[PDB]
């Protein structure tokens, strides 16, 4: 029942993720000059240093908040690829496996904490 635990739980998973080499093209923004049309099919950026440095900043409210901005890593690179068999892409599908698989709990055990507290 501990409302505040998921912010440490998620620097751990975010340390697994930075640990996984399948989240190299995710850990900083896109350079234009490799993709130089980034920006017409991707509205709003995002990747796994902009996640940690808002969570360490105390930014996110929730680990639901975190999770959207995870979520929206993968969907930009669902949308910028241009073939569902990429190199860059099949390395987003197996890091969103390994991400739900181990945020389950921890918006599991937040919301169960908070509806506790609201009892
Ligand atoms: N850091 C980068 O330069 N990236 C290249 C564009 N991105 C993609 O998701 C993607 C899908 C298919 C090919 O690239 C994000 C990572």
């Amino acid at each position: 029942y501990d409302i505040q635990a998921w912010k440490k739980q998620c620097e751990e998973l975010l340390n697994l993720i930075f640990q996984c080499e399948d989240s190299e093209p995710f850990r900083q923004p896109v350079d234009l000059l490799e993709y130089p049309d980034y920006r017409d099919i991707i509205d709003t950026p995002m990747d796994f240093a902009t996640v940690r440095e808002t969570l360490e900043a105390g930014n996110y409210e929730s680990p639901m908040e975190l999770c959207k901005d995870v979520r929206l890593i993968f969907s930009n690179s669902k949308a910028y690829t241009p073939s569902k068999r990429s190199r860059i892409y099949s390395m987003s599908l197996r890091l969103s496996a390994f991400f739900e698989e181990h945020i389950s709990s921890v918006l599991s055990d937040y919301k169960s904490a908070l509806r506790f507290h609201k009892r």
